[PDB]
């Protein structure tokens, strides 16, 4: 069946932590398209791998190329809601393997978060972004701000690498015909 849709395409390109103790292959990233700040606000809008198509609330990825073909790129494809508002945002959750866990464990745990409002300052947020990572948790009302400039919070936000941008993505909206 032939359909026409306006889709958001998100390319998680590079993750560049300064830590010589970790590598990007060991950081997992969860990607969600949110309509609000509550955990229940993940929209079922991400194209899955299956035919159908299936729509997911989240995808997990690791930004590394050592185990990929040279032609590889990660492409997250999102069915935009017909009406996009300031409440819609990409939400990224980072997971890592903490060193020297109890009993020698080697499971993954929450590292932090980043996000990108899709509409900010009356402009669609397409193009290239280098995003910082907020550690531990997100403050209320995070999603109306760019992660690069959040008002002072109480308790205060802590950022990876003193608020340096570490996560490179590209974002574009494309409306086209799909032959589902």
């Amino acid at each position: 069946h032939t359909v026409y849709r306006n889709l958001l395409y998100v390319y998680p390109q590079r993750l560049n932590f300064a830590s010589k103790l970790a590598s990007a292959r060991n950081i997992t990233i969860k990607i969600q398209f949110m309509c609000g700040e509550d955990p229940s606000n993940a929209m079922p809008v991400i194209f899955g791998k299956s035919s159908g198509p299936e729509f997911l609330q989240e995808v997990y990825t690791a930004i590394t190329y050592h185990n990929k073909s040279p032609d590889f790129y990660e492409e997250v494809k999102i069915k935009l809601p017909a009406k996009l508002t300031v409440n819609h945002h990409l939400l990224f959750t980072f997971y890592h393997i903490s060193c020297q866990q109890k009993q020698g464990a080697s499971g993954e745990s929450l590292l932090g978060y980043s996000w990108l409002p899709i509409l900010l300052n009356e402009r669609l947020q397409t193009g290239s972004y280098c995003l910082p990572v907020a550690l531990e948790k997100l403050p209320p009302n995070y999603s109306i701000h760019s992660a690069e400039k959040v008002p002072l919070q109480n308790p205060p936000i802590k950022w990876a690498e003193g608020h340096k941008g570490v996560f490179n993505i590209e974002v574009q909206a494309v409306s086209s015909v799909h032959t589902q």
